[PDB]
């Protein structure tokens, strides 16, 4: 095609993220009258999300996904998006990004500092905890060897509940679980399904600890080279895809629980009050480390009403 573009991602071909990227690619090809063709590179072929963000910045990759929280690597106050139990629901996540002074500033900085344009935001599930032994209460977390991604907020979740965190890349998790090199991991239900972690974990606990969004990002180097009519095609297709992406996750959360039960997984519902209590010193550490910028972001987010 005139524009042979590439979209990289961490998740595999069975995932909701891939299905939504496929819809995006199909709509762009149709509505651009074949001028743009997007190829998909799943399963971390091009690196992890940190590496792929760098590739958008330098113009060697055209599209990728990221969470709003991942920008904590550049702007420490953006950790607020993944402080455990702070963001209640997806309504709050949307308004935090688009309808606060903090969020609007972050969108501007992505463009000016990092060379990436935000096209759309979707819901990517609420993270839960799987393990090789039952989690009936906070006591069962003590000493659990919990895999986490290479992200400070996930590491903190594990440390503050008393687990022993082990950071590793997403591609390595299935084998670590299979060999019991680690005792468990944490991810939304959809990822547990897509990666088949239910084959190698007997238990699922509804810890509801971190809510993930998903941003459709384009490299400025690519976006700038498109004529404005094709920029519009891309933007409109990203907003349509994000609607579909969100629907996939919202529908799955309804009934994936019964799918896992049919596969032999036992589901627990630990009392979350001690889990939430255990995070209080972490919120304090966050404010100490990020100062008034972090305090302000927290206050803007805590002000948002979660009811539509
Ligand atoms: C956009 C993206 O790549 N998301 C990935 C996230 C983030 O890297 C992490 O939450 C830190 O932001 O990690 C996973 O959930 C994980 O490794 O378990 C896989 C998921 O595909």
């Amino acid at each position: 095609a005139d524009y042979d573009l590439k979209f990289g991602m961490n998740n595999g071909t069975s995932s909701n993220e891939y299905k939504a990227a496929e819809m995006f690619a199909k709509e762009v090809k149709e509505k651009s009258q074949g001028k743009i063709e997007i190829s998909l590179y799943p399963s971390s072929q091009l690196g992890d999300d940190r590496a792929m963000l760098k590739q958008l910045k330098d113009g060697s990759l055209d599209f990728t996904f990221a969470e709003s929280a991942r920008f904590q690597l550049f702007y420490p106050e953006a950790a607020v998006f993944a402080l455990p139990y702070v963001i209640s629901n997806y309504n709050v996540a949307q308004k935090a990004l688009f309808d606060t002074e903090f969020g609007k500033d972050l969108i501007k900085k992505m463009d000016k500092d990092l060379g990436v344009t935000l096209l759309s935001q979707a819901y990517n599930g609420t993270r839960q905890t799987t393990s090789n032994r039952a989690i009936n209460s906070i006591a069962d977390m003590k000493g659990l060897k919990l895999r986490v991604p290479n992200a400070a907020t996930n590491l903190a979740y594990a440390k503050y509940v008393g687990a022993s965190p082990t950071p590793m890349a997403f591609s390595e998790v299935y084998l670590a679980l299979q060999t019991n090199a680690v005792d468990g991991q944490e991810n939304p239900l959809a990822a547990v399904q897509a990666q088949k972690f239910y084959e190698v974990q007997k238990f699922l606990a509804m810890t509801n600890h971190i809510l993930n969004d998903q941003l459709y990002l384009v490299s400025n180097e690519t976006y700038k080279e498109l004529p404005e009519d094709l920029q519009k095609v891309v933007k409109d297709a990203a907003e349509n895809a994000a609607k579909y992406h969100t629907k996939l996750f919202v529908d799955g959360e309804k009934d994936l629980v019964t799918f896992f039960e049919k596969q032999g997984v036992k589901i627990t519902h630990p009392d979350l009050v001690p889990f939430k209590e255990s995070m209080k010193p972490y919120y304090a550490e966050f404010v100490k480390q990020t100062g008034q910028k972090g305090e302000s972001a927290l206050k803007q987010i805590e002000a948002i009403n979660p009811h539509h």
